């Protein structure tokens, strides 16, 4: 058991995270080892396989010639979970594509086999101890389950002696309950990982804490005062939207409806649908409507970047703009959404003034409609500097920089390897 904290049984919460002493604003309640981790297709060649560390020039694996460390001893060290692709990789050449899940459901039965013992990320909460919501799954979701099986039996036979198809159905329905993303300071996607004492952690829409990754170290830290006996709580989901997208998101993705301050109260609801002031204002079914284009262009806009041009994707985001600022104001989050999307298209086309135009309309609205402490905020002020320092903008993207830097101060610590390199960004400019 973690030193200050313990493991308790949270009414309506089955098993949560208790403070036993008190903790600060941006102080580290505890540090959990990954137990299991994968470093996204996408990341290979910028990160090293094994310790995360973006680095520039890393040794390439000899074999599959797609797995790149610091050093040899990164990869002597990552090798009982690289040997899991290794081969298989240049064997099945192009037909290898397993799902970041069944690759990381693959890691974590490797890792049972090396070590069944309890591991320094199970010091209050075991991975075998998960909760899988396998009674709750709906057909769609058991369907998935058994795709990913069928891709771990076809991908990795090799090294693993697979449980029943009941044991492997329970597995993978708790990696997609209680497992996490890792994502660097600007928000992207780096890999996969299970952090099994962060899972012990129930859901807040005003969270007491925020975890950060430190290569694939999870770290975790106050962003409220917690006092003893008071429970600690994470968010799981994006706190822009309101109360029932929120629930939404919980109920399909973690099979429970939050009944916290937030959602109770539903105070930030109207403001989160900011409504434009109108001399003939808009009726209550009108705004009814547009909150359901809103929540479906949202949905339109997932798949179109699958199969759409960039400048096609612009189009949906300017011509869906066009249609909700009749109902809605340029504050609303779903306006925010489809002005979030359109500097991510920008930044993809590598087009540094329309990323920067749609930045500075985004800041101040999306800064009061998150927590004090976020990482979509800090994220936020941190692109918008990079891009003013790009376009050599120095008095706007020192200022950017240096909000960027107190928020992360909290919830990564003063001592963070990103701070010392935003820090330089600074000092070079
Ligand atoms: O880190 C993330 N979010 C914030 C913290 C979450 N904290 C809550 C408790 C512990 C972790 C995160 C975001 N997106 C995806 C992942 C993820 C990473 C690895 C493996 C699987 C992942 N997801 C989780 C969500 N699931 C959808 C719902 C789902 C539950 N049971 C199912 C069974 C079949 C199909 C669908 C489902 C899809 C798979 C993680
Ligand atoms: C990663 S686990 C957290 C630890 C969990 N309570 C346990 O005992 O295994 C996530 C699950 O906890 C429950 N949970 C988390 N936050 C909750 C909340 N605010 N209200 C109700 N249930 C919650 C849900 O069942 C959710 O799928
Ligand atoms: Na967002
Ligand atoms: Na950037
Ligand atoms: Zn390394
Ligand atoms: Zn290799
Ligand atoms: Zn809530």
């Amino acid at each position: 058991g973690l030193g200050g904290l313990e493991r308790f049984c949270s009414p309506g919460k089955g098993r949560g995270l208790r403070a036993l002493q008190p903790f600060q604003v941006g102080d580290l309640l505890f540090s959990c080892p990954a137990y299991a981790y994968v470093l996204t297709v996408n990341e290979r060649g910028n990160h090293c396989e094994y310790c995360f560390t973006r680095k520039e020039g890393l040794s390439k694996c000899g074999r599959c010639k797609q797995a790149f460390y610091c050093n040899v001893e990164c990869q002597k060290e990552d090798w009982p979970m690289h040997k899991l692709e290794c081969s298989p990789m240049v064997v099945f050449g192009e037909n290898w594509n397993p799902s970041e899940t069944v690759r990381l459901t693959a890691r974590i039965l490797a890792k049972q086999k090396i070590h069944p013992e309890r591991t320094p990320s199970e010091k209050l909460l075991a991975v075998k101890e998960f909760e899988s919501h396998l009674d709750k799954l709906d057909n769609e979701k058991k369907d998935l389950i058994q795709s990913d099986i069928a891709a771990l039996h076809h991908f990795y036979s090799k090294h693993l002696e697979f449980p029943d198809n009941d044991s492997l159905v329970v597995l993978f329905a708790q990696v997609n309950c209680n497992g996490f993303t890792i994502e660097d300071e600007e928000l992207s996607h780096l890999g996969s990982a299970i952090f099994p004492d962060v899972a012990l952690m129930n859901h807040s829409c005003c969270p007491n804490v925020i975890v950060t990754y430190k290569g694939t170290l999870a770290e975790v830290r106050a962003v409220q005062e917690i006092k003893p006996g008071e429970e600690v709580f994470t968010s799981y989901i994006d706190l822009l939207y309101p109360t029932e997208d929120r629930n939404d998101r919980l109920r399909d993705s973690y099979f429970f409806t939050c009944e916290c301050q937030e959602c109770t109260t539903k105070d930030k609801d109207k403001a989160k649908v900011e409504i434009r002031k109108l001399s003939d204002p808009p009726k209550a079914e009108a705004i009814r409507d547009m909150v359901r284009y809103a929540r479906n262009v949202i949905e339109e806009f997932r798949r179109a970047k699958h199969y759409k041009s960039p400048s096609e994707l612009l189009e949906i985001c300017e011509l869906s703009q066009e249609k909700m600022s009749s109902v809605f104001e340029d504050s609303n989050v779903y306006m925010l959404h489809m002005m979030y999307q359109a500097m991510g298209v920008c930044l993809y086309m590598q087009d540094w003034e329309g990323a920067l135009q749609y930045g500075q309309k985004i800041i101040k609205p999306y800064s009061k409609h998150y927590p004090l402490y976020s990482l979509n905020v800090a994220s936020m002020w941190l692109k918008l500097g990079r891009l003013y320092m790009g376009l050599e903008h120095k008095a706007a993207g020192e200022k950017a920089l240096k909000k960027a830097i107190a928020i992360m101060e909290v919830a990564h610590g003063k001592d963070h390897p990103y701070i010392s390199e935003i820090k330089q960004e600074i000092e070079s400019h």
